[PDB]
């Protein structure tokens, strides 16, 4: 699977039928149709920079992975009673500045999107166990709006020169990804899925109301990453965003 016309989102359903499920992500958030929910607690993140482990080129994207052997780095509050353990962050982007976000807000497409992914360590003993369970994953989505260079991205962008081609990986240490989040943690939440195969309907989405910035040149760095292995013909990673999917009558709740 990939993002090409042949192996891309519109074809995913052939091998992964859950693509046509009732809890697929991402979605268009219609602000007129959101339900303000008084029970929602503030989102609480507490990440230890010592849990940062590795940056990896996975061909369709790059990931920054965290040591997840204990509760040093955790998400709490919002719609959750359980504590969720940080394991990864990554981005999505588009071929142009005009699209690239996965979530949209009232039809508006942002240039990119940050995903900070966590697993339910109260109920489950590993990411592998948690990953397929309705209450297994919690992902914070931050919409990224093209404008001023974002200095908080600096360590991440500087690391890409070491993982230019598929499969390449490097230590990525001493980094707290709560530095990338907007200063307001007002959010939307809805029950949904991983936005690429295997598309498990295991994610509680936390979508920040406030966007963070990214420059056109910072976006060019993401797209200058190569999907091919070293020595092969260069194939830029131009985009990796899934189209919005039907709500099929789910409710997006607002903390605000
Ligand atoms: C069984 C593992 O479970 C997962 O969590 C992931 C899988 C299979 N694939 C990845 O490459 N990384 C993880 C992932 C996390 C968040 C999103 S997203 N984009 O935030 O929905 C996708 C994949
Ligand atoms: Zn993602």
């Amino acid at each position: 699977w990939g993002y090409d016309d042949k192996n891309g989102p519109e074809q995913w359903s052939k091998l992964y039928p859950i693509a046509n499920g009732n809890n697929q992500s991402p979605v268009d958030i219609k602000t007129s149709e959101t339900k303000h929910d008084t029970s929602l607690k503030p989102i609480s993140v507490s990440y230890n920079p010592a849990t940062a482990k590795e940056i990896i080129n996975v061909g369709h994207s790059f990931h920054v992975n965290f040591e997840d052997n204990d509760n040093r780095s955790v998400l709490k509050g919002g719609p959750f009673s359980d504590s969720y353990r940080l394991f990864q962050f990554h981005f999505h982007w588009g071929s142009t500045n005009e699209h690239g976000s996965e979530h949209t807000v009232d039809g508006v497409k942002y240039s990119a999107e940050l995903h900070v992914a966590h697993w339910n360590s109260a109920k489950y003993s590993s990411l592998a166990e948690a990953a397929s369970k309705a209450d297994g994953l919690a992902v914070i989505g931050v919409l990224m709006k093209v404008g001023e260079a974002n200095p908080k991205l600096q360590k991440v962008l500087d690391a890409l020169q070491a993982i230019k081609t598929k499969g390449k990986r490097a230590p990525f240490t001493n980094f707290d990804p709560s530095t990338l989040l907007p200063s307001s943690l007002d959010f939307w939440t809805y029950p949904g899925s991983l936005t690429h195969p295997p598309l498990y309907e295991s994610v509680t989405w936390i979508i920040c109301k406030e966007s963070i910035s990214v420059s056109s040149e910072q976006l060019a760095q993401f797209r200058s990453l190569l999907s091919n292995v070293e020595g092969d013909n260069a194939v830029p990673m131009q985009h990796n965003n899934r189209p919005t999917q039907p709500l099929k009558g789910r409710t997006v709740r607002a903390s605000f």
